[PDB]
């Protein structure tokens, strides 16, 4: 007997394309969106060259258009020399990624200035995230007040942020958050298998103290987003290792084994993958789209998942228990038991549906 499940939103991918299609591209990335009951993404703005502007989210568009096999949305990053030039096409985006740790030096911000002047100048009702680890998480919350607007932190992977973030909405403020499956099953203890190489993302992997703390302040956690980040066995593996995990294919089985143990509940996850993503960044509903369960099949993470082109995988090993086995996207059977059945551009841009546009004062 299958559960149904609502098409599921993940607001964090890395799609790789345009310019790193060796790693992802459109139509791999969300191959293994719909292999994970994924049936609308958010694909992150570090391409090459990156969404910085106008002519390159046009690109984008066109790329994921020709090539995405679920619905998307698109972010535009924040650059040292963009504020103030994205407002022609702000609400095209899926919203506005500031990169405030470690970064390219096209999405380098050298100045908590240029985060004021970002929140000053991105339209105020459109999403703004943030990669924000440690004290970037309370430097970008006082911006945001400084601003008087709101805030999603990426990817929460310590015991410190999600406690300042639980202050922070203790005291009323408008700051939302979305942690990433590594960070809720794999920690320091993993290191040893994965070697220094595969081991290697950012926010790093935690301690067993910091997976804890997540999972107790489940309800401090809005979303879950994958974070995906495919890169090439061979990269990983090599000299200069780029950080970042694959993940849309393994998300939904890890959190569906954990449902299974009553680490939390069904519901709890259908808000963190379904309903919260909407409402955050007013993702519109998929019409006749649904994602068919099975909650009893026990199998082992293997060392790849089929349709990512990184080709590996962290989890490799892991024990769960859930699988997707049907997907329905917009009234065509999408993917079954191990088959994408929709070809590439059969995916939107939701942005661009009437129902996609982000509510605004005239
Ligand atoms: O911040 C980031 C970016 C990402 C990527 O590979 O694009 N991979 C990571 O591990 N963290
Ligand atoms: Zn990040
Ligand atoms: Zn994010
Ligand atoms: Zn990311
Ligand atoms: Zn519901």
């Amino acid at each position: 007997k299958l559960v149904r499940l609502p098409g599921l939103i993940d607001v964090h991918v890395h799609l790789r394309e345009p310019g790193g299609t060796h790693k992802e591209d459109f139509a791999s990335g969300t191959a293994a969106a719909l292999a994970g009951g994924i049936t609308m993404v958010c694909a992150m703005p570090n391409t090459r060259p990156p969404i910085i502007d106008g002519p390159a989210l046009a690109l984008a568009q066109k790329l994921a258009e020709a090539g995405a096999r679920c619905d998307f949305a698109l972010f535009l990053g924040a650059s040292s020399e963009n504020a103030g030039t994205l407002g022609t096409v702000a609400g095209s985006a899926a919203g506005l990624k500031l990169y405030l740790n470690e970064t390219t030096s096209e999405l380098r911000l050298d100045s908590v200035v240029q985060w004021m002047e970002h929140f000053e100048t991105w339209p105020s009702h459109l999403p703004i995230v943030a990669h924000a680890e440690q004290q970037t998480v309370a430097a970008v919350l006082m911006v945001a007040q400084l601003t008087q607007r709101s805030v999603h932190i990426c990817h929460v992977a310590r015991k410190e942020e999600i406690l300042l973030i639980k202050a922070a909405k203790a005291r009323g403020l408008p700051v939302t958050c979305e942690v990433a499956p590594h960070h809720l099953f794999l920690s320091h203890d993993d290191l040893e298998r994965l070697g220094p190489g595969k081991g290697e993302v950012r926010p790093e992997l935690g301690s067993r103290q910091d997976v804890e703390a997540l999972w107790e302040n489940m309800a401090v956690i809005d979303c879950f987003a994958s974070d995906h980040a495919p890169h090439t066995l061979e990269e990983k593996c090599g000299s200069r290792p780029p950080p970042g995990f694959p993940g849309l294919e393994t998300m939904l089985p890890l959190l569906l084994t954990a449902v299974s143990e009553g680490r939390l509940s069904l519901d709890d996850l259908l808000q963190r993958l379904h309903h919260n993503p909407r409402r955050i960044f007013h993702l519109p509903p998929q019409e006749d789209t649904y994602v068919e369960v099975d909650l009893e099949h026990e199998w082992t993470i293997p060392s790849h998942m089929p349709f990512s082109k990184a080709h590996w995988t962290p989890f490799e090993g892991q024990k769960v228990k859930g699988t997707v086995r049907r997907v329905v996207l917009r009234g065509e059977v999408a993917y079954i038991d191990g088959q994408v059945l929709v070809p590439p551009g059969y995916g939107q841009d939701v942005r661009k549906w009437p129902q996609g546009a982000v509510p605004q004062l005239p």
